[PDB]
């Protein structure tokens, strides 16, 4: 139960990947870093999701399309005009209706777990949830970043 859930191979459609906001270089639609570009190993100039602002109130939401057992996550950052960008730490939340959420916590913990993220633009960083959760929706909540909040993702499970 550690299989890719569909982000990298486009099985999860673009409309199912949303975010608090997305970046547009100098407001040009042509320079959009759409939420649905946040797919592992996405190639090209605009190959990742980048939040409009660098705030801990930003989030990337993935609708798996159906309930799945989520056991892990893999992330990458990206590069924009020679500048390395990536999320260095993040929390995870999940749910089934897309409007109510549960922040991931170790059993008995009062604080949501903060997962160690990337440290560069292309290396894959995998985290395994010691306590898998069942859910249709998953959101990644950046807590720390380098230059910009930028992500490419893949969720693992079955």
């Amino acid at each position: 139960c550690t299989e890719p859930l569909g982000l990298k191979d486009n099985t999860i459609p673009n409309k199912q990947i949303t975010a608090s906001s997305y970046y547009k270089t100098w407001g040009l639609s042509a320079f959009s870093w759409f939420p649905y570009y946040a797919r592992l190993d996405n190639q090209g100039k605009f190959n990742a999701w980048t939040a409009q602002t660098n705030s801990a109130s930003e989030w990337l939401q993935i609708d798996l399309g159906s309930q799945k057992r989520v056991t892990g996550i893999i992330t990458q950052g990206a590069r924009d005009f020679g500048h390395i960008q990536y999320v260095a730490a993040y929390r995870v939340a999940y749910g089934d209706d897309g409007v109510t959420w549960t922040e991931y916590k170790d059993p008995g913990a009062s604080e949501s777990k903060i997962f160690p993220g990337n440290m560069d633009n292309n290396s894959h960083k995998k985290n395994i949830f010691e306590t898998p959760f069942q859910a249709r929706f998953v959101r990644i909540q950046p807590v720390a970043w380098h230059n910009r909040i930028t992500l490419r993702v893949e969720l693992l499970g079955c």
